[PDB]
């Protein structure tokens, strides 16, 4: 088997205990990852009944709980997106590609709870044909990652209530076969076209920083550990709170690229300190982590847009440390606190 | 001094207290090994009479209990074997170059013990002589380990009761010079002669995986904290329940080289997700690891051998993870439950 | 020996792992090469056990993995093409001879493999006879190259499983006689027959290039390391993803010698940085390498041909670098992407 | 095309990111060069999402940074030097032309930055007009190269931030003619015009010495690493620290021409082992690389001069090997270390 | 100063650490070579204090660790061989001029240590007098070499533990005046004095094959690392393990010149394919590299002579390729394993 040989396809299940059918994939189910490590582990019981014996035994054996989950790097596309972002947050409003171009918006609700779906990770090679189904899914941890020379990548942590093994021949089996968006079709962001833009203290607007790399994680802590009697598998997977924490590199005192100067006053000088200040005082910022493709048109004159939105964040000490005689770099840890929002204008 | 000017020798001792003479090594006892790690280490107690002082007081400081042990490696050779599975097992039957040719066969009984040994490490180079002495030693644990272009080798972790020096003009001191098989008459086994064997469901033989590498470890689970008033060593390493796992790296939906079709239900029809189904139903298999050298006759028409039978073996998730757009590959985890055999059957 | 008393043959091979017999060799297997560099090498493992010896010792030393290929060069001709091709591609469509006359095409499909085939490189001289069979080969890469007062010729790198020496007496032994076509029966490819055309941007058909030379490599990047337990040989020589890579060397702000102007706009007046403005832009080129021998026809008015079509190409900076007063010359290298196709028409 | 169509021009730029326009090129900007060899390069990104393909394919390729720079050769003249010498250094001081006669002195200061230029190299040949203009330009690496029956030469690495083509009907397109120096107004340094003089230990002056070739490199070591999100362009070409070093060929236990006698110890007597002594014992000496032109007067009394202060220099160990029966020739490098200076008198 | 200004003096020295004495040089210790590399290289250590300053700093450097060594290449002669096969090999045996005729024999003992020497540099010329004293000197490499129209070389690979440089006045210094052995009492081995002897399988004899040229390197891998605090030498040359390699070069399928024929079955009837399948099968062969020069006796009908036993040696694959339809002609690898022996028979 060859990592070209398989297929990845999420579905949305109606119930978190009632896996999709492999019989209902179709377009826009399937989705093109870099990775998978999608697994299901069984716990072994042990009788503590004192026995005399060399080594474990197998009458005196029994198998608990199980687990099921683990990770899915995508190339954050645009299908991936429109598959993805209803999975990460509670709720959508808008079509991301609206005629008048305000995309679709994604945030997370008082009350609201995650989509459950079944993540069919499929085989077809000179060996045979298998799906692995890993069913009552949900999305426990999603990061976008942005770097110079390479694209915006989509790492989420998944966990589900357990896994299945589907063969020619079982009651649920039907011959899938993947369709996929064509290439004239699907478009990806790129580093080039990403903006970090901040906001602090009296600042008018925001402005935009020179930064290496950045890293968003939402944290949905679900509660993986909902067993009861008479079962083996987990009975829900609560999510608590959402925690939104990321970083950004960049250099120690950067001026901004365009929108005002970094003055927690407000004022047209630059403040050298301005992250450290942020840092040290407490005070809220907020970011816009925003891809744009101009190149790629949804409206009349709206181009292909992913927005991030973090009003309210609280930086960590920079971590700009005088490691050598030259430029000094480091890292911005940051907390979300509020709300976030996720804006994709595209077209399909 | 460098490594060549160091020689190993085990040697068996009839209590676990008293310590082989270092005028009882002879031929069988020295071997050649890869790298050894065996040392003591002695407990400094501290009084905790509050006082006033800037640094640790020497007369305030007692030296309390010793631990010895460490790590041997060896290259899993013919006299290496001959004189370590002894130690690593509980019992033995059978003559290695029993002229029918079954060899000697080493297993765990029931409440059986293991044999304690004196670990010589001794010098003797251009700066002097002198021997490290690890009494009452223990096999704890015992790793066999295949790998490509490689050798079979074994890595011994030992626990012992203490260590001592012994030097030119010591009570016990005895010049003694390591005697070595000729090179004509020792072998060992390469990778080219490993065989794994699985069997599982309702296959009818053992059929033969391509496995990249493999591990198996022997654990006594030795208890190495029985100290008592009135002397600082160990009073003993009773041994708890002995712990075989190990690991095979090989790829997904694997076919088998030799015997029958990896197939639960023992058609002769290939099943790709044999090990996962295997891992995920929770199903016992049988493994045998096996070195067979046809250069080397041990009977009329035997060759050398070292067979390792694991009936009863429990895979964990097999870990085939789709990484990459190339081939699958992955290592399978497993313990082995009711015995462990091992068979070898060389001449000397 | 002289080169003149060897032979090569190509046979290809039903299995990977079963070597061509040397009596199934007849006619259109032996091919006339310009050199050949097949060898085999065994790997020699060395024992880790410390041992004071001042040289290597022959009974501490084993042998490991073998690999075997090399190179083998071929000028360019009727039979070579027919012979070599279809080990080169995937997919092969029509028949070189057919008599409509659009010949055979060869491509790169999507899940296709590589056809194995066995190397004999045989020798009858003064000294004796004997045959090096190298078994389990594939064309690991394939370079045309066309140079002023040259003809085309053709480097394959061949990886194989393993290699033997055939010799009288031995099992599988014949006493083969190559046979070749006759000299009116074989045709080349020289240098004056070439054609290299290139279009890009806006252009309306293709143009030709004066260039001085021309190179074009396939790369299958075969994995050359799955190696297992049990077995010095390869298990597999699985094709990666096909890396088509070229070069030609041309003046530089060159115009067409036919078809339209070099314009990236379509107009009729040129461009003079043309391929460094296809290469600044990252446009993507069509290119034509296209040999067309007028003298040797294979239909009523269809002369042979060999036309290499790579849509969708990408060039690097031109390479144009002013090195002195004379006419400024460089090498444009590029890189083709969606596809490659060949298309030879001749008759035998 | 050919190298004498071609026109290269360095031009200073107020700003790093605001290239130089093409309308602003006047006298005193074009330079003869004897070759260049300035590109830029973009990197090309692959999406890697695993998907099944023969080869690369156009919709998941995406470009990312771009590189620019290169080398220019350059015959040491004195236009030459009036325009580049303030492109190598940090300070300047003076005027080459001073009446006075002691020139321009050019050093490099402790927190001095390089100055920013484009580099515009212009084809006007038959095939059309255009020209590659590089901005962000900076000096990189400067070695002047000293050698018998040739000229003064001068060799640039350049890195710069970005490469574009300018044509006609470009926004910023003029039709530049390049203006140069009359032939009875340039004059170039020749081999025999030059002199080595060293000073080390107690020696009281400069004493030359008989040397076949010297270089010497000044590197500034730029960071061309700084790129961003949000940009396919260096943000920066920060330079690092300087470092001098060089290499002169000459005999060993040369004597010195002029000045006092090689003796470490200031003595009449010759030192035989000099150089190889100033080596081993860590000495710091004195260089001056000195041409000087008679014929050329700049003032009353005072000729053409380029000299080139390395005051406090360390030599390897200056290479005397005996490699035949003939004369002892060998190479000394050395490094400069505290300040290196460079006085230009000339006349314009 | 030219090369024959120079002598070149090897003196055995009791302890690594003490120099020999200038003064100690006598006839027998100075040696007529081709060509001397020996160089010493000291380390410059640079502070990490990050400081401001446009170029390193004096009072901020300092300097390290010293290497010495290089190469020296010899004519294998009478008196060379007599001074350096000593200073290769650990232990000699005999007289070369014993009347019997046997001569010395040199070997590699299982704890042998290389005898530590000094190497003289002296150059006595012109310009003056001075000497380079390498101390602490060892024979790390030493290669063999036969070709055809040349005489045997010797180039040897020396490392040291340091340099210095003795001159008239210091308190180490004799004006010493080399003296060499007369023409008529020294002589060399040339090329028509040479043979390669094979022998392997169940060949009776040893057979004389139709060698072009021959290497033969003996690398003792002495450790160059071992410094320590408070010096900057190295502290000792230990040696590891002696690993004897070489090569010749000759024609593909060749018959032996003498002796039996070249069958590994001890056939009378010649293998096309002997080093080829002596290289496939991974057998052990016996070469015999000798010198003979029968116009000069050593006893009453004893020749000089220079013998090399290599018993047990293992060819890589010989390299016999098709490169044109001349004869195929090609290098052979080889490595020792277990004993290298040298027979030096010569009179003084």
């Amino acid at each position: 088997m060859r990592g070209v040989d398989t297929f990845l396809a999420f579905k949305e299940q109606a119930d978190l205990k009632t896996p999709a059918t492999l019989a209902s994939l179709a377009a826009g189910d399937f989705l093109a990852f870099n990775s998978e490590s999608l697994s299901g582990r069984q716990q072994v019981i042990q009788s503590r009944a004192i026995r005399r014996m060399p080594m474990r035994q197998i009458a005196y054996t029994a198998n608990g709980t199980v687990e099921a989950g683990g990770a899915v790097e995508f190339t954050t596309s645009n299908y991936v997106l429109k598959k993805l972002l209803p999975l990460i947050f509670h709720s959508k409003t808008g079509q991301e590609d609206d005629p008048d171009g305000d995309g679709a918006t994604f945030t997370l609700v008082n009350g609201g709870v995650l989509t459950p779906f079944t993540a069919f990770v499929g085989f077809d090679g000179p060996e045979g044909k298998y799906v692995r189904r890993f069913f009552g899914a949900k999305v426990n941890q999603a990061t976008f990652s942005a770097r110079v020379n390479d694209m915006l990548n989509l790492n989420l942590d998944v966990q589900a209530i357990g896994k299945d093994i589907l063969q020619p021949g079982d009651p649920g089996w039907v011959n899938v076969t993947p369709v996929y968006p064509g290439g004239d079709e699907e478009y990806a962001y790129v580093f080039y076209q990403a903006r970090v833009l901040i906001k602090a203290g009296d600042m008018a607007d925001l402005a935009e920083l020179p930064v290496e790399s950045f890293d968003l994680t939402i944290n949905h802590n679900l509660n993986t550990n909902r067993y009861r009697l008479g079962s083996i598998y987990r009975q829900s997977l609560d999510e608590g709170v959402t925690e939104v924490t990321g970083t950004f590199t960049l250099d120690a005192a950067v001026k901004s690229i365009s929108g005002p100067a970094l003055n927690l006053t407000g004022g047209t000088a630059h403040d050298p300190a301005f992250l450290e200040k942020v840092a040290l005082y407490g005070k809220y910022a907020a970011l816009k982590l925003e891809f744009i493709d101009p190149t790629r048109e949804v409206a009349e004159g709206v181009p292909c847009r992913l927005t991030i939105h973090l009003p309210f964040v609280r930086l960590e000490e920079p971590d700009f440390q005088v490691r050598d005689p030259g430029v000094i770099t480091g890292s911005a840890r940051f907390n979300a606190y509020e709300t976030i929002s996720v804006t994709h204008v595209a077209k399909f």
